[PDB]
């Protein structure tokens, strides 16, 4: 469940694969910030991220501009690449 009402960030979708049953999205925050922990509002599902990388590195955090890869744990739904992903800090 997310209990904030506002993101905390945004993040466009570049590519999407699913890997031995988990999402990583591919992509670039559009606006404000995320970090590990925090909820991503999906299609039909709620997710957290786990992990987030920039550069080939770990890193608990990411904001406005950059490239990351994030890892997702929930199913979220049918993301695809070009979709605006709502991410909330709780
Ligand atoms: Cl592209
Ligand atoms: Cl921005």
């Amino acid at each position: 469940e997310i209990l904030s009402k506002k993101p905390a960030g945004k993040v466009v979708v570049e590519e999407v694969v699913n890997i031995m049953g988990k999402d990583v999205i591919i992509g670039t925050v559009e606006s404000g910030m995320i970090g590990v922990g925090f909820k991503v509002k999906g299609p039909s599902g709620i997710g957290g991220i786990v992990r987030i990388e920039r550069n080939r590195e770990k890193v608990e955090f990411a904001i406005a501009g950059d490239r990351i890869g994030i890892s997702i744990e929930g199913k979220i739904g049918k993301v695809k690449k070009g979709d605006v992903l709502e991410i909330y800090q709780t």
